[PDB]
Parts: C-alpha cells; structure tokens; sequence
C-alpha cells in the first residue's frame, strides 16, 4: 500500500536524455518536452542522476552545490516546471543525493583547505567539514574503490599541508561526519529539495560515511546510525517521501540498511547481489547461483522493498563475487581489454547478451517477477549498445536515441558536438535502434517491454508476493511462487540455450490448475504426488497462474 | 541423389537485387559481385526471374526475345560471366521460361496479327502461333486469372480485326500450342539456354497451354503431353537439368505435373497447397488444416522433389482454398482493402506477421523441416517490408537492401531515381533493415537464418525422408517425425502466441531418448504407453533426434 512497493523506477542522466537549447546537453526542459514517453512506456517514478553545480570530473557525483541546478541543465524554474509536469502526468520523481562526498571545488573544501585557524585569528568552520590527516597512515586494511586509479585513499592538499579523506575520487574528497554540523547540512540540502516536491532521494555510497581505525570502513555502525537520522527526519518532515539506499555489500550486510521496524532505515535498497548471478546463470546455464544469493537474504521489515534492477549508469560490478566467480564473469563477459574497468564491466545490456532478443527477454522477465520494484537503465528499453570508445563507465551513459535525425534525435548538433557521442555503428547506432522505429514497430522490444509492464501491472503478486523456488531437477530451469492477496503465481523460466526438461515439485499445489497469464490457456492439472513435466524453448519463460 | 534434392533454392529478380553501374537499376555485373553472399547465406540455386527483352508489362513476364538479355539487365556477355562465376562457387543456376504467352510487342504476334493471309495473298505462317476467335466466344466456361483487371480472356485486335486469347493480361497473348512449330519453338528457346550451361527452368503458368470446348482450359492432359514432350527433350539431351513448375492448383491436380515414372514430367512443383494454410493455421492457432492438406497430396514419383516456399515475387494467393478459409485469411491478414489483389494478398513476409521475429522464425523452420527443397524470397532473410505506393503486386518487389547508403546501397542513383524505389519506412527500410547491419550483429534474422539453413544439411532426413504426424492431441502443436537412412528426426512446433501443453503419442519411440539437434541436450526417455507430455513456449519450435 506504499506507492514505491508497486512502482517502477526508470533511471536517467538529464544531460544525456534529451537536449533542449540544442548545446549539445541535455536539459531539464529536455527532460520536460518526452514526460509523455515517461508515463505511456509505465514508468511510475523517475530516478533522475546528480543535477547539481559540479566540475563533472565524476558527472556530478562532485557535487558544488547541493541547492542549485547545473547550468548546462537548465535553471530552478525550469527544475520546478518538471516536477510539476511529472507530477500533473502521476509521476514521482526522487533525485540522488550525494552523501558521502563533494567536489574539491565545493565552497566548503574550498574553504576547508585554508587550514583549522584563519589569518584573523578566529576558528574556521569548514576545516572540520571534511576528514584531515597529518600523514596519512590511519585506515590501511580499506580497499580502493576506483581501482584503475586512485594509488591511496589520502591525497596530499598543498594549501592544508595535511592529507584528506577520499573513498572515490582525489577530486571527490570526503565528508567527516562525526561533525555534527556536517549532518545538520545533508540535512538541509534533503530539506530544500523535499520543500520543492521532491518524492524523495536515491542515497549514494551510503556505506562509507564513518570510517573507523581497525576496520574496513564499510557498513560500520555508527554509519548506520546516521542513516535513521536521515529516515528520522524525513518520516517527521516529510511523511511519504522515499529514501532509497545504493549499499553495494554482501546479502547479510545490505539488509541492514533497513535495519528494524522500531529503528527504521532505508525504504528501499538496491539488490546488488542477485545482478551477477543472472548474467552468471546465462554461461553457466546453471541457475542455482541465483538461488543460493536470495537465499542469503533474510526477510526485510513491512515497510521494506527490493529494488531489482539489471544494468545502470555504473560498471557492471563484479566487487562482491567470489575470486572465481569474478575470473569467470570477465571470461564470459569481458573478452576485451577495454571492456573492463575497477573490479567490473563497462558494458551495456543489450552487448552483455550478445544482442539476442531471447535473452533480452528472459532476464526482463525475471527483472519483472523477481520480488520488489524493478528500475531501468534508460535506453535499454528499446535495445541500446555502448561506446567503448570513451572514457571510464561514460559509454554506457551515451545520449538517448529518439529517432533516426539527427544525433538520434537527442540535439540538433552533429554527434561529435554533443556532450558525448550518440551512438551510430551498424548494429545499436540509432539509424536502426531508436524510438519512433520502435513505436511504429508492431513488434518492437519497447513494445514488448511496455506490454511486459501492463503485464507485471495487472498482478500485485508481483510486486508485494512472497517468493518460493521450487526444485525443476534441472538447473537450466528456474522456477518459483510468488503468492499475495488472492492470487498465486508461478515463474518458470529456462536459463539455457535449447530446449530443456524438468521434473517442477508441485507437490504443495496438487489439483490447481495451472494458466497463462497471458490469455489464460491450459496446462494440465497438477496431481498424484505433484511432480509436474515440463520442457520449455531456448531462453523461455512460462508466467503462469494457479486457480483453486 | 538428385541435386535439387538437397538445394535450397533463393528466387531473385535482377532488375532489383544489385545494380552495377548507377543507373538505378539491377544487373547481372551487380549480382555476381553479390555471389559470396547468397554462397554463404546458405543457398544452392539460384532461380532468376524472367531477364529477357519486354514492355515490362508484367515485370518481364511478356517476353519479347527468348534469346537475348534484356538492356535494364546487362548483355549477353554479362551473363555468361554470371553463370562462369556461379558456377566457379558451385552454385546452380534456373531461369524462367515462359510458356504461354508472349508480349504482345514480340515479334510473333506483331507478324501475327496481320492476319491470316498477308495484302499479297501469300499466307501468314505466323498467324496461328496465336489463338484466334471470330467472335469471342469459345470457352466461356473459364475463369478470369487477373480479375482485379482484365474483364475477359478475349481482346480484341483493332488490326487483324478479330478476338485473340489470354488466360493474363491482354498485353499476354497466349501461345497456341495445338500449332506444332509453337513447341518447336518453345523447346528451340529451352535449348538456346540450356546449351549455354543454364542448369534449369522454372516453366511458367504450366496448367494453362492448351485450350479446350466445354472444359476449364485448365490441366487439360494435352498439356501435360506438351510438357512431358519438353521432359523428354531435356531428359534426353542436357541430362541432369531441373525443370519446376508454377502449378497452382488443388492437390489431387498439382501432382499429375510430375506424371508417372513411366512418363514424366517435372522434377519440381512448388508445394502452393500447403502455404495458405501455414498462415491459416497460425491466425486459427490450430495446426489441422496443414495436415489435412498434407495427406491429400499423393505420393510424387521417385525423381519428383516437393518445393516448399513462404512468399514470392507473386501475392500470397487465395484460389485455391474454400470462401470461408478465404473470408478468414483476408481478414486477419489484410485490414486494408488495399491489400489484396487477384483474389491474394500482396504483402512481404514480415509485415505479414507484424514484425514478430517468434513468427518469422517458426514458419521458416517449418518451411525447412516440411519435406522437400525450400525456397527463400529475397530479402526475406533480413525482413523486408513492402510498398504499396508500387501497382499491382511490385510492392513486394522492392530493391535489395544491403547497407545503409545513399540507396539501401542497391545503387548509387538516388532513391527517387531507381527502378522501384527503395524501401525507407521507420520499420523497414534500408536504415534499419540491411545485409551489413546484420553481418555484424550477432542475432540477426540474417544470422538466425543461415545457422539454421546449416543445421537443416546436418541432417538429411530434411531433404529425403518421409512425413508422419504425431497425435500431440493439442491443434496448437503440430509435431512430425522425418525419418531417412539411421535416423528419425522429431519436430515439434507451437502455432499459438503463448504457452501450449501438449501429449505427443511416441509409443513407436518407446526407451528411447529425444535429443536436441542445437547442442545435442537430451531429453528424458520415453516410458509407459509412450504418450509424451510436453509444454511450449509462445511461436516456439522444438527440433529433435530420436537415437538409436
Ligand atoms: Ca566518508
Ligand atoms: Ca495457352
Ligand atoms: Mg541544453
Ligand atoms: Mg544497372
């Protein structure tokens, strides 16, 4: 009965989706002029990337200035016309809120590296707003993040004299809260933005607030504590608005940041760990990775949801697999060089699946009937590729594809004007893959995916049921329940790449009988003993229905 | 042992599949540089429509010159170098002799009607190389093949001042082959070709030569004597060429066109009776009235191969089904008046099936696992769409679309420039339909195509076994075993749009194991009765080896 339990989130990048001044940038009246898309593909909230003031030496994740609106996006006015617009069409709009750091060109650090006393004598207040230190020897058993390159997690500040604290970029340095007034501005910056109608904030890097001596500086805590102060807060001030966690951890571990239903957290975390596994099932047609991970999942408070999801503007994060499986997932996955980058592939959905609808298809629908609310990669809906071409993580981040005008119908610059280079090879250039060819397309994947969502839509079982594996005997062969209010669901779906057979335990279901979802054709009823035959095509899935 | 036994067969138009020169039209300098492709596409033969001198009328069906080349087209120098280097790749290569009639531009006519004896008394030996009326009215109990335009079968000539016959257009003038210096003729034609190496004919509108009082005009057996004359002549003479038939008519009639052992006729009939169904059955999602139609078809002489096909150069035609599986077909495949000519429908392939990569890929795996020697439609293999700018039935006609350069890359002429102009629709167009975008991508129908065209010749039960329909007890899913040397091939196919459980009776096939021909993945063992649950996914089709 919460709105984001049965929503579906869309992520994208204002400058990358759609330029409006024709600069080559996208922009929030960009954003603006395709809301219509937005609601008519069955999208519910969008989950737009950092718009702040900042250098973009991270894309905004340096963020300069936590009130404002980078310029090459438009204005406040404009900001505040899209909210108004989304929300005119039923649309809830949460943000990123970057907690963890700011830009080394952030008024504060700009401030902070004056050092701790001033010319005039008089303490200065923004020293302690980030995390100092003399040499550099505190926190040593901590990975580093951005392996490809960042060398130490302390970078020397010429004008401080001292080292400081940064877990991502040397251009990203870190904020020190055990500074109270430190908390007292994240704050103030959810404040200003949940004032304007904001419906509430995906939380960045939320593991690595506090660090501590002696541990890996990950999911401390005291960083936990901070965090129901911010579900603290907007629960009082703000009752409705969505906090959404990006915790990249191990099963035991993310659950945490819901943490209790006396010491609320998180609304909502990302499903990280069960990402991997699906493509990992693919190769090895073996899709008991998946079960063993949800397995690792203990259950979550009333309030809780999943957000599922199966690429986004970031790598493909191999950080929290086994040595071996993280080995096999660059073989499978990766065979280029380029192809990698920090404990990961930079790489988009439809190239990872070798552009093979089948596929496509399957990990939607197990997107769709996984248990939670499941978030898009922009672009990936019609069938985008990727730019290896350019720098770290950005070409999977290339502008969204419209039409096949110019620049896919992104700006009225050349593609080599734009903010980065729409993509315009054979296979995912946007001649062939773009929108309007696809809404024209009787049988395009956006269609699909948006016939998928009426789909999901038409069942809550999908987003508020619980879940249930049952065995198959095969391990190509996936299957579970999902049961909620009336109805029970059974997803079965083959990970393999030609026809499979399995041998389904229905043994708690004997004498129902089983149906499509779509237009309700019969399979035989289960009895006896309840071990159900079934074979299934290469990379399909049965979505079906269980009446008694 | 026959070598159109194992052939599959690509037809191909020159005037629009390569041009060579930028003159916006197709020619055979262009289609040899296109040899590589259909060689590794998987084809074997090529069969080529009518090259020769004509009004183009009837898109070279109203011949003006058996033996030449028609300018559009390239000379006849160009043509021996085609044949040299189709040859060189082991390509065969039929062309389309066209029976009938003549234009009425040919010479024969134009000699002919001047009338039965010439201004000087002297007597025309051309005159009755035609069929004469005085007044018109001798057969009258015929049918009208163009409906849609031609009123009678009767014209009448403003010169010779009298009624000439035409089963097609009155710019065809049908050939009078109760003449005998006609047949001389026709077989002087076959032998201009088939001495040049040409290794075969598609014999044009077979059913229509002779004409006679009070009979339909149609499958007469003095035609068929006409046509076993043409057999003897090549049987003795150029041993080892092909000659195929458009035989469109009813079953019962379409295999008297390979007459007997004892006397024959054709080597090949295209299988007309089984496409409409194939469609029908698809819509209907029921799968009866394929084998229904199947077993109406008699045995074919051992030297007879069956030519199966989707769609051709010609509409997907009506004729020959009842007015209720008519009244059907015209309303679930074609919603626009527009859409049907000559009692047919003129729509390519993809349309026809909305686009949908499920359906495009379950009739073509039936198209190459019903028995016989399957024919692709050019660009069918990458999923051209049609133009009904374009009169009568050249809509399907379209050039070829290779790239996506300034003409789809069929020539250097702009698109408003060539001979029919090349396809730009947002869903089908060269821009996003074209051979080197599917080159490259990895699951392209292109691709789809010749993986599965390759894994057809593993096996040639496809090519020369036998047909047995299996109960399944669902209309849905049709299944059928092929059985030829060791083995026995089992294919399974789902007609509807989602998921259909089926009983397949396999009790010949007791203890043994169902094996995948894609990957060899076993399936379990047949026990019991042998009665063989099985469940399918939407479109899908199940190729399958029963072991030893
Ligand atoms: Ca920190
Ligand atoms: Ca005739
Ligand atoms: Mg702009
Ligand atoms: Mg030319």
């Amino acid at each position: 009965p919460e709105w984001y339990k049965s929503a579906v989130f869309y992520e994208l990048s204002v400058r990358t989706f759609q330029d409006g001044n024709g600069d080559g940038k996208g922009d929030f009246p960009g954003l603006t002029s395709r809301l219509d898309y937005l609601k008519n593909l069955g999208v519910d909230c969008l989950w737009l990337l950092p718009w702040f003031p900042s250098p973009l030496r991270d894309d905004g994740y340096d963020v300069a200035d936590y009130r404002g609106i980078h310029p090459d996006l438009g204005t406040l006015d404009d900001f505040k016309v899209f909210l108004r617009e989304a929300h005119a069409r039923g649309l809830w709009v949460i943000g990123d809120l970057v907690t963890n750091h700011t830009s080394s060109d952030h008024p504060w650090f700009q401030a902070a590296r004056r050092g701790p006393t001033l010319p005039d004598g008089s303490p200065n207040e923004y020293h302690d707003y980030y995390v100092w230190s003399d040499e550099g020897k505190e926190y040593a058993d901590t990975r580093i993040i951005f392996t490809d390159t960042e060398v130490s997690n302390w970078t020397l500040d010429e004008q401080a004299g001292k080292y400081y604290w940064h877990r991502f970029f040397a251009s990203q340095p870190d904020l020190n809260y055990d500074n109270p007034k430190v908390v007292e501005e994240l704050h103030g910056a959810a404040r200003f933005w949940l004032d304007l109608g904001l419906d509430g904030f995906r939380v960045d890097a939320v593991p690595y607030l506090i660090e501590r001596e002696g541990t890996s500086c990950e999911n401390l805590p005291e960083t936990h504590e901070i965090l129901k102060g911010f579900r603290a807060m907007v629960d009082r001030e703000y009752p409705g608005r969505l906090l959404l966690a990006e915790a990249h951890q191990w099963p035991e571990e993310v659950v945490e940041y819901f943490g209790t239903e006396a010491e609320p957290e998180f609304h909502m975390c990302f499903n990280f760990p069960v990402m991997p596994r699906l493509y990992m099932s693919l190769k090895r047609e073996d899709t008991s990775s998946i079960r063993e991970i949800m397995g690792r999942l203990p259950k979550i408070p009333s309030f809780g949801q999943w957000c599922i999801f199966l690429r986004n503007h970031d790598e493909l994060t191999l950080e929290m697999v086994t040595d071996d499986e993280r080995a096999f997932m660059y073989a499978a996955y990766a065979p280029d060089a380029r192809m990698k980058i920090n404990v990961g592939i930079r790489r988009r959905l439809a190239p990872l699946l070798d552009n093979d609808r089948r596929r496509i298809e399957l990990l939607n629908t197990v997107l769709l009937a996984l248990p939670g609310s499941p978030v898009l990669y922009y672009g990936d809906e019609i069938g985008m590729g990727d730019d290896l071409g350019l720098p770290d993580r950005n070409g999977v981040r290339t502008p969204m594809q419209w039409n096949a005008g110019t620049s896919g119908g992104f700006s009225t610059a050349q593609p080599s004007d734009c903010f980065f280079p729409p993509i315009q090879d054979p296979v995912y250039g946007f001649g062939r893959v773009n929108v309007q060819s696809q809404l024209q397309d009787p049988s395009s994947l956006l269609k699909w995916t948006a016939r998928q969502l009426e789909l999901r839509r038409a069942h809550p079982a999908f987003a508020h049921g619980d879940l249930t594996f049952i065995e198959t005997g095969n391990p190509a062969i996936l299957a579970f329940t999902r049961q909620y209010d009336g109805e029970t669901l059974l997803i079965v779906s083959n990970f393999a790449g030609n026809a499979q057979a399995g041998l389904l335990d229905l043994a708690p279901f004997v004498g129902r009988a089983p149906v499509t979802l779509s237009g309700a054709s019969p399979l035989p009823v289960v009895t006896g003993n309840g071990q159900y035959p079934v074979v299934m095509g290469k990379y399909d899935y049965y979505w079906l229905r269980l009446n008694s």
